[PDB]
């Protein structure tokens, strides 16, 4: 299976993301400062294990360089002080793209405004996200400080049928699409995340990932992850039955085309990377039938093997 | 995913198996009395810890009672002797449908011939398998036996590439091919199996039930255990880095619409049915998507969450 329209492929600081399926590996999304992240002592000051972060940073490295699955770091934050010092750290002690992520739309644009215009930052950091609820003064803050990619959460609890993320991207009636107020931000480049409900309704998302791929051909993915642990009947059975459970909800995306996964805390890395790499070969190995040909030497593929 | 073909559901002794994808919840097959199962004390005379395997049976029935994943039980045996007690024991501590399982076929003809002429043989037992060294004498012993279900196994070195393996099976010049072959056999019931030849061709595997779910409506499966457990470098990395290969691997043919997966020993039950049962809950809900009805309430997506 592949899709009409010509694939996106961005380049986010060497991250390519996008194509068509078994062309570029999976972009892997791990949550770093996320609420109750056991690193952080103070989510209002920004008070966090620098030697514990570091060491997430280095083992995504690591887990990376062995399977060829690059990384984008998804850097929460509860205030505008601790998501700015959270940014600051990850500039310094990683080379990754990363997520500027909050549930506040206040401490995104805060933590923007204290960020500013800095060449690193439009390069590096990446608006998670440009979702339904936009304001005028959070693509004001976007536009000021210069960023050119940003996440789109294609996610409406009134557009829930795959085909209907065309009417939230494009527009549809009175309604700006949130393509068109991406751009007005200065947005270049466009990762569209349709959202996740619960684990049954991935299997939406991923229909959504696969529309918005066949008909504009966006890079697509999502954050499977807060449905995963919210599945206390699964997690509480412990080894290896939450792993092989949260494998199974995270690869399934990927066998459907999708080019990115939120794969939630960064501390689960060692066993996402090795099942979304097994799924990643067995998808580029069915290039040989189908004539796509591998972007890039560092593949799953040739790797893991 | 929605299959061309009208397909085939086959009732074996209660266990639904085949169907359009999300029509019919995911068959799994776990082996014993593998080559190495420890519980057997000697393969040769199929002497064997009978309160450990009948341990095995009933783990698998409440497994099976929490997903709604129904089993088949693969029954191996290296002679005729063993595998004859092997199935003696099997039909009086289990409900469940068996595949009659050797790479010897010799041992599956010898095995079957002590069998006889036996209705609840002719309802549960499934030949594994027709294969590509099959004779006049081992189908004449499946005529004599009257099966009428039995895995058609496409696995040969001389049919790599799916498009291969459906010639191996439909026949092709001076060769009838397997199912042709199981039909002169009085086989009326095909469980496909294509093979898996290694880790990455498991999506080659997967295009061959692909196509037969398309083209004939047969249900489709595999057995990629052998494959798995023969990845030393992801094996070396232990639990849970293993299963989780495993998940991704055994999940990978549901996602793209296979009906039954062979998971190797039944002491992996435990993580295959949680791996499988989550791919399941979420093909079932695309079900409106794709114009699918579920044919049972006895689902995962009903039960797992």
């Amino acid at each position: 299976f592949k899709f009409t329209a010509q694939q996106h492929v961005y380049d986010i600081n060497g991250v390519k993301v996008g194509g068509q399926p078994g062309e570029y590996p999976t972009v892997l999304i791990g949550s770093i400062f996320y609420r109750g992240h056991k690193i952080v002592s103070d989510g209002q000051k920004g008070i966090f294990d620098k030697d514990a972060a570091k060491a997430l940073l280095d083992q995504e490295a690591e887990l990376s360089a062995e399977t060829g699955n690059p990384f984008i770091i998804d850097v929460l934050g509860e205030s505008v002080e601790a998501l700015t010092k959270y940014v600051e750290f990850i500039l310094e002690n990683t080379t990754a793209p990363f997520l500027l992520d909050s549930i506040s739309p206040d401490v995104r644009v805060g933590a923007l405004k204290n960020l500013g215009k800095d060449p690193e930052i439009q390069k590096r950091l990446i608006y998670n996200s440009i979702e339904e609820h936009y304001t005028e003064e959070e693509l004001a803050a976007i536009k000021e400080a210069g960023l050119k990619t940003a996440v789109i959460l294609a996610f409406s609890k009134k557009a829930l049928k795959p085909n209907a993320r065309i009417d939230l991207l494009q527009g549809k009636d009175d309604k700006e699409g949130l393509i068109a107020a991406a751009k007005r931000a200065g947005i270049e480049q466009f990762l569209v995340d349709p959202g996740v409900l619960d684990v049954a309704s991935n299997s939406w998302t991923t229909e959504a990932i696969n529309v918005v791929k066949e008909q504009f051909g966006y890079p697509g993915g999502c954050a499977p992850s807060a449905a995963v642990y919210l599945w206390k009947k699964m997690r509480s059975k412990g080894t290896p039955f939450f792993e092989v459970a949260g494998a199974a909800v995270f690869t399934y995306p990927i066998t459907q085309g999708a080019d990115f996964i939120l794969y939630g805390p960064m501390m689960n890395a060692p066993w996402v990377y090795r099942a979304i790499a097994t799924t990643d070969a067995m998808i580029a190995y069915n290039n040989k039938l189908t004539g796509v040909k591998m972007g890039t030497t560092e593949h799953p593929l040739l790797k893991i093997f």
